[PDB]
C-alpha cells in the first residue's frame, strides 16, 4: 500500500541505499532502505496503514555525505493524510520536490 | 533504450494518455501515448537511438484540457544530449519539472 | 536574514497569507518555537527574525500548506511543506527558502547569500 | 512585462551571468528572435522587453543551461530548459518565469500578475 522512489537530480540516477523512515501521528512504525532502482517496497501492509497522518523522512543528508556532495537540508519530510500510495522524491543537494501518486 | 514517465501534481496520478513526441536534430521520429500508469514505452529501438542532440515534447496542454484545468504552457519540451534513459515529468498547470535517469 | 515565498503553481501566483512557522531544535532535542508569520500578497515573508536572534542550529521551517488549499476550497494531500537545515555553521548568512505548491506536490530550495 | 529568475540547486545560489532568449512564433509558424539578455548577480533578468513590444503571441524563452554548467566544470545533461507559452491573450500581463537548475533536472513555474 505505500512506496518510496527516490531519484537524484545531480548525477541523473536513481538514489539508492537511502534510508527512509514513517512515522504516524510522531509514532515510527516502518522503515528501510531503498534499492538499486530507488525503489523501497514493503514498508507496511494493508492491515497495518490505516487512515491518519504521516511522515515519510528520507535521510538526504547521509546520501549526499556518501557521495561526497556538499548537502543543504537535514532530510527531506513528507507529511500527509491518508489505494495504493507511492512517495516520490527528486533530490538536489539544496532543493528537494516530492509527489504523491494515488492509484 | 528510452522511455517516458509523466506524472499530475495536481490529481496525484499517473497522466494518462498524454501526447509525446521525440525528435533528434528537428527531425520527429517517435512519438506516442502514455499508459495507464503514465508511462510510453517503445518509442525507439537500440539501433535507432544513436548519440545526439533530443528533444522530447509532451503535450501538456491537451492534457490538462481533457481535464477541464485551465494550462499554462504550450508543452513541456525537454532536450537534451545522449545506458537506458527515462525522462520523467512530473506536471502542474503553470510549472513543470523533469529529470532524465540514465541507468 | 531569512525570508520565505510560496508560489502557488496552480493558479500562477503567489501564495499569499499563507502561515509559515519556524522552529530552532533545543539542547534537550525538542523543537522550540523561533519565529512566525504569513505571506504577503507577493507571496513573500520577510520579517521573521534579526541577525541577533538567528544564531547557528537546526531549523525547519514549517509551511502551512494545508490551510491554504483549504481556503481555495481544494483538499490537498500533504499537512505542510518544510525545510530542515542547519543555519550559520561557518557564519552568518541570509537564507531564502523558496516553495513551489501544488495540491499532491511542492518543491522547496534554498538560496544561500 | 516580463522578468525571468533563474536559481541553481546545486550550490544553492542565484545562477547567474546565465544566457536567456526570448522568441516569438511568427505567422508562417517559424521562431522570431524576440528578445535575450543575461541574469544578473541576483539571478534575475530585468528589461527583456516593453509593454509595447510585448504583444499577444505565443513565446518560446530559452534559458542556456548547457554553458552555465559548462562553465561551472560540470557535464550537464539538457541543452537548455524552456518554457512556451501565449502570452497577453486577455489583455497585457506581468509574467515571471523562475527556473531552478540541476545538472540532470529543472524546473520551471510562472507567476502572472
Ligand atoms: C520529475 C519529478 N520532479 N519531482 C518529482 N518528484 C519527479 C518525479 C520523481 C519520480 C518519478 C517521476 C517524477
Ligand atoms: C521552489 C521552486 N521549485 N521550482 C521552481 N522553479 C522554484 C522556484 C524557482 C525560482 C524562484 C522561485 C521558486
Ligand atoms: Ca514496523
Ligand atoms: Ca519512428
Ligand atoms: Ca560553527
Ligand atoms: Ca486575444
Amino acid at each position: 500500500p505505500l512506496m518510496v522512489k527516490v531519484l537524484d537530480a545531480v548525477r541523473g540516477s536513481p538514489a539508492i541505499n537511502v534510508a527512509v523512515h514513517v512515522f504516524r501521528k510522531w509514532e515510527p512504525f516502518a522503515s528501510g532502505k531503498t534499492s538499486e532502482s530507488g525503489e523501497l517496497h514493503g514498508l507496511t501492509t494493508e492491515e497495518e496503514f490505516v487512515e491518519g497522518i504521516y511522515k515519510v523522512e528520507i535521510d538526504t543528508k547521509s546520501y549526499w555525505k556518501a557521495l561526497g556532495i556538499s548537502p543543504f537540508h537535514e532530510h527531506a519530510e513528507v507529511v500527509f493524510t491518508a489505494r495504493r500510495y507511492t512517495i516520490a522524491a527528486l533530490l538536489s543537494p539544496y532543493s528537494y520536490s516530492t509527489t504523491a501518486v494515488v492509484t
